[PDB]
């Protein structure tokens, strides 16, 4: 730990706080994230998880009380990329460029049976080459919230994963996060606004999880052409699958990336104002 240098706060992660460093040592810049012994074995997978597009857990180190995570750098997040890109739009074929990304790097968690739990565009971190990385893996906000959690599903899958990237792909195109609840039951109620309350015929199970209850007012889905404009039939036909309230008809990553809308996929680079 005497090894680093904090240089400057580079945010608060959802379980403690990031700050940007130099290894006193060997020179390199790195993050550090201020943070049980499962959850020390647990994180200790996390070393082993590797992947072009999972920002790299360099190192790990548990000192008194305090532990501490090295990553890899990134300067910039996508929260802060869209923001920036406000006024103009990000790009299709950059927006194109993520969401493939994205998926591989999920597609390959998902593989080993590991979920993010907590995608946002917070925690996607961008750099200068075009790449864009899951960051922040869960062990306040509630926009990318997939509804079975919203619902009390305790033992939820993978596909929780696939929905919250829907819900980021679709704030990248139109620039608006697309369901910004304030809390639980408005999550859920502006989902429902926009999807159609979900019911037996749409997602059978569905008036049996925990936290269902018959007095939901009952909402008719919205034409889908109304979410995402201007954004192409390939696309729109996309987010529909990964928005799909059924969690096992939902789209998987590795389906995903055998979807029509990456036919032309390609690796565009950023302008980022490092
Ligand atoms: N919410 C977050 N949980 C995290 O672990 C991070 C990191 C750590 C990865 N490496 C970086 O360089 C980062 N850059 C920025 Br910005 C944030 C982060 N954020």
């Amino acid at each position: 730990m005497e090894n680093f240098q904090k240089v400057e706060k580079i945010g608060e992660g959802t379980y403690g706080v990031v700050y940007k460093a130099r290894n006193k040592l060997t020179g390199e810049v790195v993050a550090l994230k201020k943070i049980p012994s499962t959850a020390i074995r647990e994180i200790s997978l996390l070393k082993e998880l590797n992947h072009p597009n999972i920002v790299k857990l360099l190192d790990v180190i548990h000192t008194e009380n305090k532990l501490y995570l090295v990553f890899e750098f990134l300067h910039q997040d996508l929260k802060k990329f869209m923001d920036a890109s406000a006024l103009t739009g990000i790009p299709l074929p950059l927006i194109k460029s993520y969401l493939f990304q994205l998926l591989q790097g999920l597609a390959f968690c998902h593989s080993h049976r590991v979920l993010h739990r907590d995608l946002k565009p917070q925690n996607l971190l961008i750099n200068t080459e075009g790449a864009i990385k899951l960051a922040d893996f869960g062990l306040v906000t509630l926009w990318y919230r997939a509804p079975e959690i919203l619902l009390g599903c305790k033992y939820y899958s993978t596909a929780v994963d696939i929905w919250s990237l829907g819900c980021i792909f679709a704030e990248m195109v139109t620039r608006r996060a697309l369901f910004p609840g304030d809390s639980e039951i408005d999550q859920l109620f502006r989902i429902f606004r926009t999807l159609g309350t979900p019911d037996e015929v749409v997602w059978p199970g569905v008036t049996s999880m925990p936290d269902y209850k018959p007095s939901f007012p009952k909402w008719a889905r919205q034409d889908f052409s109304k979410v995402v404009p201007p954004l192409d039939e390939d696309g729109r036909s996309l987010l529909s699958q990964m928005l799909h309230y059924d969690p096992n008809k939902r789209i998987s990553a590795k389906a995903a990336l055998a979807h029509p809308f990456f036919q032309d996929v390609t690796k565009p680079v950023p302008h980022l104002r490092l």
